[PDB]
């Protein structure tokens, strides 16, 4: 792929836009974004209080500098600070005093499950220095209660994966580096950060970095490739490039590509998704009376029956008055992800609807396997379906492109940055 | 060349030495020398009489995890003995109204007067191993840190380690970045850490029956003297005759004990420096913050405290034993007092314990790998915490390095982090 040669980048979420941004060093890019702003999952809407107006990050909230490093150091090199968001947890079920929570050791639930909580810590520990298999599996093999599956790791993993996921079928290692990292924990708020004045101040940036080159609004309807080029069908008119970035989700890479090719059907058909329901709002109801001061609080809804486990679901609601800069607000402001009851419609602020990837150990060899496709017809692919789960592991699918198409990783210096760059590119295949 | 069958020496029964011993006596006519009237030294568990029984309480060697003990968790995991969480809460209180800050929630004056710079440290220690041998009060200095936070935070959340007189700023900085980036110190959420069941003893009571009447409790080694045909060790009104002995002594007492023609022996140990600390097991339950609830580590500063004069003063640490998962039914107070500046009511004081620990600024550590050249020399070995890393970890493995080196080989080679703990500290001593 030679230089300045004509280059789309499909979907301006993370993985896109950060693509799109150094591609533009190189190349002359367009970016096609459906919705009406550059960040996808990373979404943050203004919420105007009584001492200023804040924005409330509603998908994309947390990372941290081990975790997430370029993300981390791009951040930096914009001005944009972070601070500590500790994942403190408070989990409420049915019954009288039926909880635990991640800060003392009060609860029924937690006297009820104590012993496994403390086991569960060294397995996961221990676990890395040694097993493809899923936590469910790991659990039943290894003697874990079914009231330990589906009320503490199941709603623990909902800080992840959305209270209507199949989380128990997600990947061991994932759960297990998790524990051992304190990102998730029975016994301490895990260490996790937030960008100051939400995360879309990156995005803001990289749109006005990219400037005309961004066509909001102008979801791409079809990709095809030719004997020229590619054409992309989007907005009532057809473009001719060299070049095309998918940064899309693969169910829509799938609709949008259209090819003579059924390999292309074989490794983006199965991948499969999850809804969730961001219900940004002010009905400080949803707070539990115990769950003091723990910023993520799980509530299960009365009718709960072990037997029926995995049909049911709960709701988590994000206390966000609990993080430092929100400590002056006197407006409550709240997230409640998949709500089961409806939320008083009067104190709601705003809806958002997505999807997420599942992440059991067969989704992954199916994100890996996509190598196989990157590059032929003069398509390539990034985004979350592509890489390593979170925010971390989408951008760096853009910078893996990016570099793969002459734009070398931004950040050869940062040694921890340059590490998950070889990693994510040794596991995408390019 | 040190052949089968040997007699050996192990002179000191604390972990490092009643661990040599032990992996040594596989191979080898092993006696150990104890000065006490129990196996373990800093490791010491003492009976308390409760309402849901007799407990055992740590008074000195408490905390480990999995990860950074992994040949200490792996021996107590053979032996039968359980584990469980203790996490790391901590509180600290100051002079003023509400002048604390606290790891579990955002109250207090001081949170919010140092918040900005906890917030700032996490992120400079996390980025710190993977880029600096300096001490971390230098670091602290050279970055723009406040007088109030290196006073106010971080000397005492260090006591948990070092003892409330410790001179914890002037120690090397990688151990606290270490600290703070495998979660066992932090201003964010409690540290992960480990307790034994039953007490640390545990494993020292399973060592001591193992090694059988080879152990000789109460019995000072007075002196030691390589000779000619082997060295002798002058314990008990007695002379005993071994071909080798291995040392799980500090340095001051291995250098008072050992008496040799040779000058090296005295420019190596006799520079090694130590801390007091006092561990009072009481009752009194005044010692307990009004504010700082639920917390583990309870940090008090005493009325007096003045910035100006922050090097000369200094604070007592009170862990509340209460908070810990097996004492939960227990209805009497136990506390402990580490170094406490105002005196315990003599009436509510189970016991005291004096010891000493070793500063671990980078002079000293620097001091602690120059004593290879004085290995193996005249039929004399070397382990112990002035030998290794800091930490229970550190003492043991280099008990068994001794061992490996004098035929016993790293008992753990299928625990990959066991081993690799165990090749870290054979290189970080010279054997
Ligand atoms: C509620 C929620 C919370 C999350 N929270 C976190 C968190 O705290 N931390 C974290 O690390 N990760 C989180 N994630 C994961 C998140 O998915 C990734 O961090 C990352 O944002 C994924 O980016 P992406 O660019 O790969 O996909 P997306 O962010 O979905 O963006 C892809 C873009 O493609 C666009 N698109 C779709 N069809 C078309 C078309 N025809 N034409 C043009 N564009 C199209 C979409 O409109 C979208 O903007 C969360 C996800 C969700 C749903
Ligand atoms: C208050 C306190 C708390 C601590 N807490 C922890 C903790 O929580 N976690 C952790 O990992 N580490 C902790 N440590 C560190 C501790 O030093 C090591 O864990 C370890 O126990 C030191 O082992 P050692 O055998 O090298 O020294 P010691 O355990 O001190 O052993 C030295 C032994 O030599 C003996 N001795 C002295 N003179 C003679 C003689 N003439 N003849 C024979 N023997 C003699 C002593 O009686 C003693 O038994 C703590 C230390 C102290 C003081
Ligand atoms: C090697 C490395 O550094 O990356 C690891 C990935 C660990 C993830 C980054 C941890 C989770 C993400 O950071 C972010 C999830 C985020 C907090 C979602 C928040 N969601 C919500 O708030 C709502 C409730 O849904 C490796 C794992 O990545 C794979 O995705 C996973 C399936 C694995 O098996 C790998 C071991
Ligand atoms: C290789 C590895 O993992 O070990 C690291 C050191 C990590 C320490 C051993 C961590 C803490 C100790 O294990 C535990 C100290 C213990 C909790 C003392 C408790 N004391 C009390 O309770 C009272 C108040 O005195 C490496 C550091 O070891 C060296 O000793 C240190 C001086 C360093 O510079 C190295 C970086
Ligand atoms: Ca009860």
């Amino acid at each position: 792929v030679e230089a300045k040669s004509r280059i789309a980048v499909v979907g301006g979420g993370g993985s896109g836009s950060v693509a799109a941004w150094l591609l533009a060093r190189r190349h002359d890019v367009t970016l096609f974004e459906a919705d009406e702003y550059l960040g996808g999952h990373a979404y943050s809407h203004p919420v105007e209080t009584d001492q200023g107006t804040l924005h409330v990050d509603m998908g994309v909230q947390h990372f941290n500098e081990k975790l997430s490093p370029n993300l981390f150091r791009l951040l930096t090199d914009f001005g944009i600070g972070t601070y500590v968001a500790p994942s403190s947890v408070h989990v409420d079920f049915p019954g009288e005093q039926q909880s635990w929570n991640n800060l003392d050791f009060l609860g029924e639930l937690r006297e009820e499950l104590h012993e496994e909580f403390d086991r569960f810590h060294q397995e996961m520990n221990q676990l890395p220095t040694s097993k493809q298999m899923s936590i469910g599996e790991y659990l039943d093999k290894h003697g874990y209660s079914k009231s330990f599956k589906y009320k503490a790791m199941n709603p623990i993993l909902s800080i992840y994966s959305g209270c209507h996921a199949p989380s128990l079928d997600y990947n061991l290692m994932y759960v297990a580096l998790s524990f051992s990292m304190n990102l998730l924990s029975f016994f301490s708020a895990g260490y996790w950060r937030k960008a100051q004045g939400g995360i879309h101040s990156y995005l803001a940036r990289i749109e006005s970095d990219l400037g005309e080159r961004v066509r909001l609004n102008t979801p791409v309807e079809a990709v095809v490739p030719t004997q020229s080029g590619v054409t992309v069908l989007a907005g009532g008119q057809e473009h001719h490039f060299d070049q095309v970035v998918f940064a899309t989700h693969a169910d829509v890479t799938l609709r949008l590509l259209r090819t003579s090719d059924q390999q292309y059907r074989d490794l983006l058909g199965d991948f499969a998704y999850v809804p969730v329901e961001s219900v940004l709002h002010q009905d400080e109801s949803w707070l539990s009376p115990a769950g003091g001061g723990a910023y993520c609080q799980f509530r299960m809804p009365e009718g709960f029956e072990l037997a029926r486990a995995e049909e049911q679901m709960g709701s988590l609601t994000r206390n966000c008055n609990v993080l430092h800069p929100y400590r002056k607000v006197s407006s409550p402001i709240l997230i409640t992800f998949d709500p089961q009851e409806d939320v008083d419609p009067e104190r709601v602020i705003v809806r958002r609807e997505w999807k997420l990837p599942q992440l059991r150990p067969v989704d992954v060899r199916r994100k890996k396997r996509l190598h196989e496709i990157q590059g032929l017809n003069g398509l390539w692919f990034c985004g979350t379906d592509t890489s390593v789960t979170g925010h971390e592991g989408a951008i760096v699918s853009g910078m893996v492109i990016a570099d793969r198409l002459g734009v070398p990783h931004p950040f050869p210096d940062d040694a921890p940055a340059a590490a998950q760059f070889r990693g994510i590119k040794e596991f995408m295949g390019v």
